[PDB]
């Protein structure tokens, strides 16, 4: 089954998921000199005050922090979005070394990691119905660079020991995702896809310009995770990122 290695990685995904060669695939390179300021974009509203995390899961490719989305709590609206999108989970993509890890790139620059906060459009009733629509999802993308520690990330970091191998989960209630946001909300936005199979083209991407800093010690703990299940040969969970895909004359808009 699909992964990130030589034999099941991004170059292979098209065989089981033909949309891998589609018209609105993610991630993409953000050419800052081609992206245009869009005066018509409303302000972005990120309302994560009443967010309810439930648990953290190693799913064999990354870890998902999952939220209770059975009610309008943590919501994304404004910007390029119409209506309300509900936070369902967040996860990261990261590298084996600080010079790679992000999915989106900025003028070809790769960051050490990238955070994806995944939201589904409430007009569609549930996540499963949302992923059958071109405007079903909104993902908030936040770059990670290595420098000073991110205090709001440390609760995630310390729990990773308990979810080392594929299929392990842990109770992870009362996590506040506001602690992962950079100061500025300037962003780029384009229509795209989820970056893991089935790579559904349902996403309005909102990628923040300002990276957060995490410490080397913090990213190193990400890298101690396992792709394999308990008691199998150890495959370190690293380089779980899909490279940049053809823009196919979509248009990236700047909020600034
Ligand atoms: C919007 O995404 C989701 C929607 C979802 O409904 C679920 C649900 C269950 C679970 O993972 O056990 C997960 C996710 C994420 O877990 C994506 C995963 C392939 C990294
Ligand atoms: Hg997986
Ligand atoms: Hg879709
Ligand atoms: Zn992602």
């Amino acid at each position: 089954h699909w992964g990130y290695g030589k034999h099941n990685g991004p170059e292979h995904w098209h065989k089981d998921f033909p949309i891998a060669k589609g018209e609105r695939q993610s991630p993409v390179d953000i050419d800052t000199h081609t992206a245009k300021y869009d005066p018509s974009l409303k302000p972005l509203s990120v309302s994560y005050d009443q967010a309810t995390s439930l648990r953290i899961l190693n799913n064999g490719h990354a870890f998902n922090v999952e939220f209770d989305d059975s009610q309008d709590k943590a919501v994304l609206k404004g910007g390029p979005l119409d209506g309300t999108y509900r936070l369902i989970q967040f996860h990261f993509h990261w590298g084996s070394l600080d010079g790679q890890g992000s999915e989106h790139t900025v003028d070809k620059k790769k960051y050490a990691a990238e955070l994806h906060l995944v939201h589904w459009n409430t007009k569609y009733g549930d996540f499963g119905k949302a992923v059958q629509q071109p405007d079903g999802l909104a993902v908030l993308g936040i770059f990670l660079k290595v420098g000073s520690a991110k205090p709001g990330l440390q609760k995630v970091v310390d729990v990773l020991d308990s979810i080392k191998t594929k299929g392990k989960s842990a109770d992870f209630t009362n996590f506040d995702p506001r602690g992962l946001l950079p100061e500025s909300l300037d962003y780029w936005t384009y229509p795209g896809s989820l970056t893991t199979p089935p790579l559904l083209e349902c996403v309005t991407w909102i990628v923040l310009k300002e990276p957060i800093s995490v410490s080397s010690e913090q990213v190193l703990k990400f890298r101690k995770l396992n792709f394999n299940g308990e008691g199998e040969p150890e495959e370190l969970m690293v380089d779980n990122w899909r490279p940049a895909q053809p823009l196919k004359n979509r248009q990236i808009k700047a909020s600034f």
